[PDB]
């Protein structure tokens, strides 16, 4: 609602993170933000355009990110709207996207299956909070999520350029669409529960592509065909069942967020006796 204004000279920046056709990322430090902490690191977004129809987007953005308050969302410190180019200040993740954290604590030490399935809570209960408020996000994937200090997963979104490969052409990430929003570009709470589904898949396969054998017309045929990803090695029999409640055809069918996170924070606290290697 009431947008938060940082001055400029409180931000010091650092080193880029990354960019897009949108502008760039930076690590920078932010002065005068929180209390107790004079000097602290944060994620700034820069936007290139400073149009009166970006200005107004910006500004919508904005609104709805100081709205958005949760444990397991990316925090959202405020603006900094004097001139080109308009910042976006957010807590710095400091193990960056998870798409990158599953490929780098993967066999390729390995995370455990107690950290997975905390992984997989935690993306959960930000959707619980994402779903009550009738939000939906439209581009959930682990490359939208963030570790930060110890092991803490957030949702965010990147709106940038290493992941072109996950979006096919305006731009879909189909492997993580469910056949409506393929066919119809239909996106709901519903959608969303799918899309967690195909997370849940690249989690227990430390990151891999869904459908990574194929081709993205291949893909959209083996989704609209009602054809399913395969169990991984990593997991269990069932958290398998609780990504197959996700995926049934039928929007309508498939289980609530808030139900997939009850039982995914009940195997979290108790993991099932599963060893991969025994399969
Ligand atoms: C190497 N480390 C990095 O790259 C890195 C580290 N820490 C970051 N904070 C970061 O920021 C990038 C990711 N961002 C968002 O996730 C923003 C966001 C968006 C929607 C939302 O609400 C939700 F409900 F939709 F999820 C909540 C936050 C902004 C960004 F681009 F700056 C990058
Ligand atoms: O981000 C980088 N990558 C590779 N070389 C360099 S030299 C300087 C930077 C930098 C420093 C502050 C803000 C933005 C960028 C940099």
């Amino acid at each position: 609602a009431c947008v938060h204004h940082i001055k400029r000279r409180d931000i010091v920046l650092k080193w880029e993170l990354g960019e897009g056709a949108f502008g760039k990322v930076f690590l920078a430090e932010c002065h005068n933000l929180l209390p107790e902490q004079d000097k602290m690191l944060v994620a700034v977004k820069a936007l290139k355009e400073a149009s009166e129809s970006a200005r107004q987007d910006f500004q919508r953005e904005a609104e709805l990110l100081t709205m958005l308050q949760h444990q397991h969302i990316v925090r959202f410190f405020g603006v900094c709207t004097e001139g080109r180019p308009l910042l976006m200040v957010f807590e710095y993740m400091r193990h960056g996207d998870l798409n990158r954290f599953l490929r780098s604590h993967g066999p390729d030490g390995p995370l455990g299956l107690g950290q997975l399935l905390a992984v997989a809570s935690q993306v959960a209960a930000g959707m619980v909070y994402l779903a009550g408020l009738h939000f939906v996000h439209r581009d959930l994937a682990t490359r939208n999520c963030l570790v930060g200090q110890g092991l803490v997963v957030k949702i965010g979104d990147f709106g940038r350029d290493i992941y072109s490969t996950d979006y096919y052409r305006t731009m879909l990430p189909i492997r993580w669409m469910p056949p409506e929003s393929i066919l119809y570009r239909k996106f709901t709470t519903e959608s969303d529960v799918w899309s967690f589904g195909v997370v849940l898949w690249e989690i227990f396969t430390y990151g891999k592509q869904p459908w990574y054998q194929l081709s993205n017309t291949e893909a959209i045929d083996c989704i609209t065909q009602g054809r399913e990803l395969e169990r991984p090695r990593a997991c269990p029999p069932e958290v398998y069942a609780i990504m197959r409640g996700c995926w049934q055809r039928e929007p309508q069918q498939r289980h609530s967020i808030k139900d997939v996170h009850a039982r995914l924070q009940a195997l979290a606290q108790a993991p099932p006796v599963y060893l991969d290697v025994l399969g």
